[PDB]
C-alpha cells in the first residue's frame, strides 16, 4: 500500500470523513472503513470513497457470525464495492471458509484478524491466536491482521504465516504502538485517531511517513 | 417475549423482510435484525420495523472490536432505534464494558454472546465460553445468548448466569436445534430460516408456538 500506511476512517460524519480523507490522500492508497462510518452514513459511502479518492477500500467489519450469516455479510459488503473484508478467526474454520468462498466468487480478498490490539485481547484471544493463524494458513488465507501494541506477538504471527503473506497492523499511535517497530513485522500499519483527530491530519500523516521512510 | 419466540429477520430485501415480518407479527413481540438486512437496506430499517410492527428490535451486530470502536458501534445502533445489541464476549472485558457504558447512557440493553451455535464454535469459543459467561456475570450483564445446538452447553450457561438472567438461543430448526429442549434452559428461542424460508411463514411460526405451548 502506498507508504505502507492505511487510514482507519472512523469519523462518523460524512463531511468530516471526506475532508480528512481528501487531506491525506496524497500519502495513502488504502482506506479502512468500518461500522462507525457505515452505520452512520450508509453502505453507499464505500463506493463514494472509492470513486472520489480512487483508493482501495478495506471493509473492517470484524465479521464474527455463523457461516451462513457470514456469507450474507460478505456478499453485501462486496456488492457495495469493498476490495477486501476483515474477518475474525475466533469463530472457527467454517465461519472463515464461508467468507473465503464469497471472496473467491466475487474476485476479492479476506483479511483474517488473528490477535487484537486492546488490553482485553489478553483474556481469550491471545491464547488462541497462534492456532487461529495456523488455521488461516491451512485455509489458504494470505492476508492477516495482528497487533501493533504487541510486536513480540506480531513477530510470532509473521513466523506462522510466512514472509509471503500480507500482514497489516492496527494500534499505532493512540493505542501505544510505534510505526517503525510494527513495520519490522507488518507490511503496512493502520492509523486512525493519530491522523483523523489531529489538528492537521496531512501533517500527522506526513510525520508518520517520514519516520517510515527512515526504516 | 411474546410466545418466547424471536424472529431472526435475515432476508436481504426490504419488501420480502416486511412481508414475512408482517405475516408473523401476531406470533411474536421481538425481531432480531442483523447485518444481512442492515447492510442491504440501511440502518433506517430498524426504525421502520419498530414503527410498522410495534415490535422490540434486537440489533444482532455480534459486536467484536476494541473498546473505542465498540462504543461508536453501539452509539450508532441505539441512535437508529434498536432496543438492544448483541455483543461478543471473546474480545474481553473492556470491549464488553464499553458496550455496557453506552447502553447505560442511552437507556438500552446489551446481550452477551457466550458460545456460538455452529460447528466451528467448537474450535476456540467453546473452550472459553464458561469464562466468558462468568465475565458477563462479573460485569453485571443480565442478558445472554447461547446455543440451541448444544443444550448441555446451554444448561451449563444457565448454571453460570443464574435463573434471573435472560437467555435467548439461536440454532433452532435449520441448524438442528429443537424448540422444546432449548426452552428447558433459554427464556426465548431465536428462529430465522425455519420461518422466513417457509412456504407459509405464519404456519411455520404457529407450528413452533404450538409445540412451545405444550411445554
Ligand atoms: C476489527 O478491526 C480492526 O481492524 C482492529 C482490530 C484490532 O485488533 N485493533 C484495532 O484497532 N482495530 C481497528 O483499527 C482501528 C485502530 O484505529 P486507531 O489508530 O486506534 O484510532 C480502529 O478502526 C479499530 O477498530
Ligand atoms: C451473532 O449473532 C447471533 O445471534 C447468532 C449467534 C450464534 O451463535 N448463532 C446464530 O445462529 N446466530 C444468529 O441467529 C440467527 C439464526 O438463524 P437461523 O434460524 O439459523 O436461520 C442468524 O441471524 C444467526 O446469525
Amino acid at each position: 500500500v502506498m507508504n505502507r500506511l492505511i487510514l482507519a476512517m472512523d469519523l462518523m460524519n460524512r463531511d468530516d470523513a471526506l475532508r480528512v480523507t481528501g487531506e491525506v490522500r496524497e500519502y495513502i492508497d488504502t482506506v479502512k472503513i468500518g461500522y462507525p462510518l457505515v452505520l452512520s452514513e450508509g453502505m453507499d459511502i464505500i463506493a463514494e470513497f472509492r470513486k472520489r479518492f480512487g483508493c482501495r477500500i478495506i471493509a473492517d467489519f470484524a465479521v464474527a457470525d455463523i457461516p451462513e450469516t457470514n456469507e450474507k455479510i460478505c456478499r453485501a459488503t462486496f456488492k457495495a464495492g469493498a476490495d477486501a473484508i476483515i474477518v475474525h478467526g475466533f469463530p472457527g474454520a467454517d465461519s472463515v471458509r464461508a467468507c473465503l468462498n464469497v471472496a473467491e466468487e466475487m474476485g476479492r480478498e479476506v483479511f483474517l484478524l488473528t490477535e487484537m490490539s486492546h488490553p482485553g485481547a489478553e483474556m481469550f484471544i491471545q491464547g488462541a491466536a497462534d492456532e487461529i493463524a495456523r488455521m488461516g494458513v491451512d485455509l489458504g488465507v494470505k492476508n492477516y491482521v495482528g497487533p501493533s501494541t504487541r510486536p513480540e506477538r506480531l513477530s510470532r504471527l509473521r513466523e506462522i504465516i510466512g514472509q509471503d503473506s500480507f500482514l497489516i497492523s492496527p494500534g499505532v499511535g493512540a493505542q501505544g504502538g510505534d510505526p517503525g517497530e510494527t513495520l519490522r513485522f507488518a507490511d503496512a500499519i493502520i492509523v486512525g485517531r493519530s491522523i483523523y483527530l489531529a489538528d492537521n491530519p496531512a501533517a500527522a500523516a506526513a510525520g508518520i511517513i517520514e519516520s517510515i521512510k527512515d526504516l
